[PDB]
């Protein structure tokens, strides 16, 4: 069946993964028969500001490919001025339709993947990265890992297929943080990254984001920065969970807590 070439080197199509703007993701075998994930973009009529996203994406996943391998691999890639093809470390299945499907987070499964995800996140806070758009599909589940997949530089939406891809109606605040909807009128930190974080695991906690009851956005908006309006934290077993949760959720980003402090963390570093 189909080929693609990438730096001359020939990989056979496994299956087509999805589709994204006028991008594709592939499941591909080399010559040896291993796998690996090919991302396929269409640079036709694409414009600078695109390119250029693309350009910094990738000039970035390359250069911190060194620094954590709770970064996705990016084993080789091909630009021209007609399309880009990255080859890239394949997954398991990604966080958000992971959770999705399952009924309860084993508390030490929920534990390793946050460390994963802090790692993930500090990595690209240290090269000047605020990714600003971390949600559940940012993260792929690799030999039992967390792999962030993207640094929220590139122009580009996680694949799935051709109904999800053209849906006007996906696309969250339920991750956003309360300084992002104030800037609007530079408010965004490392700290907005944290806040995202802690929406993450709040749902592998809780079952829901903070906000993921009220339905209308505006109101949620509303309710993101209302400091009146109280975020929930039902009393759990894990107490140090519980704490987690409530230092990334203050709604002033000068209190909430860094990720250097959420790595001293009891709940990250004490065990059982
Ligand atoms: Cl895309
Ligand atoms: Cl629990």
């Amino acid at each position: 069946n189909e080929c693609i070439s990438v730096k001359g080197r020939i990989y056979s199509i496994l299956k087509q993964i999805g589709s994204g703007g006028s991008s594709k993701v592939f499941q591909v075998l080399n010559e040896k028969k291993q796998i690996y994930a090919i991302k396929y973009v269409n640079l036709e009529e694409a414009d600078n500001q695109t390119l250029d996203s693309y350009r910094n994406e990738i000039a970035y996943l390359n250069k911190l490919q060194q620094h954590s391998d709770k970064i996705i691999r990016l084993y080789d890639y091909e630009i021209t001025d007609q399309y880009i093809y990255m080859v890239m470390e394949c997954g398991n299945i990604d966080l958000n339709s992971w959770l999705k499907k399952k009924k309860s987070i084993d508390p030490w499964e929920r534990k390793s993947y946050w460390k994963n995800m802090l790692e993930a996140v500090h990595t690209i806070h240290q090269h000047g990265i605020v990714h600003s758009d971390l949600k559940p599909a940012n993260f792929l589940i690799v030999d039992g890992m967390l792999k962030l997949i993207d640094f929220g530089i590139a122009n580009q939406m996680q694949p799935d297929t051709t109904s999800v891809v053209k849906d006007s109606q996906v696309g969250t605040v339920n991750y956003m943080p309360p300084e992002a909807i104030k800037d609007m009128s530079s408010k965004i930190s490392p700290k907005s990254d944290v806040w995202s974080l802690g929406c993450i695991l709040y749902y592998m906690t809780y079952g829901k984001t903070p906000f993921q009851q009220i339905i209308n956005q505006i109101s949620k908006l509303h309710a993101i920065i209302d400091p009146n309006h109280e975020i929930e934290f039902p009393d759990i077993p894990e107490k140090d969970l519980q704490d987690v949760l409530k230092c990334c959720l203050k709604r002033d980003p000068k209190q909430r807590i860094s990720i250097p402090e959420l790595l001293a963390h009891p709940y990250v570093q004490i065990q059982t």
